[PDB]
């Protein structure tokens, strides 16, 4: 366990993490991918080794000792509004049972179904809500990485406002 559990963002690219595992914004496919999943097939191939699980779940695949955890949001251009909320909700959920498992001090976490897979809206607050809901029974430090100067901004004044 990390000795003061933390929530931090940072917008840079989370192939460059500073954590002891990461999370990837997976297609179900185990596929090299665009954003997040595709500069991870980059630092990580080795990673993508039978990584294919459905929508909702995490699957870990070590690149080296280094943990990849494979996590597939749903695709809003595919799900209602309602069924995407419960598959996003799961797949947070998923990535807190592997974090724990791997007994990992921290983890760098992109926000699932924001980018390709949110159906042209802006899903800042309910996948951020959903990794809070999963992640805050967790004693991993968590490091959440994004590319919009103005979602650091609203991310980090969500972090604040729990203090
Ligand atoms: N590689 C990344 O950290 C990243 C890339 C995109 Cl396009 C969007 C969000 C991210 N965290
Ligand atoms: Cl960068
Ligand atoms: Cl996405
Ligand atoms: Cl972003």
């Amino acid at each position: 366990g990390a000795m003061a559990p933390s929530y931090r963002v940072k917008r840079m690219d989370i192939a460059k993490n500073d954590e002891e595992c990461v999370v990837n914004a997976a297609n179900p496919r185990g596929l090299p991918g665009d954003g997040v999943c595709k500069a991870v097939y980059k630092k990580w191939p080795e990673s993508f080794k039978n990584s294919a699980t459905p929508v909702g779940t995490a699957k870990t695949v070590m690149c080296g000792t280094y943990p990849v955890i494979h996590a597939v949001g749903p695709n809003f251009s595919n799900y209602t509004e309602s069924e995407g909320d419960r598959e996003l909700a799961a797949a947070y959920r998923e990535v807190a049972k592997e974090v724990t498992r791997l007994g990992v001090n921290s983890v760098a976490i992109p926000l699932l179904s924001t980018g390709v897979y949110s159906g042209g809206k802006d899903r800042l607050t309910q996948s951020l809500n959903h990794l809070f809901t999963a992640m805050d029974s967790t004693d991993a430090d968590v490091v959440i990485y994004c590319r919009d100067k103005e979602w650091e901004k609203k991310i980090s004044e969500a972090i604040q406002m729990r203090t």
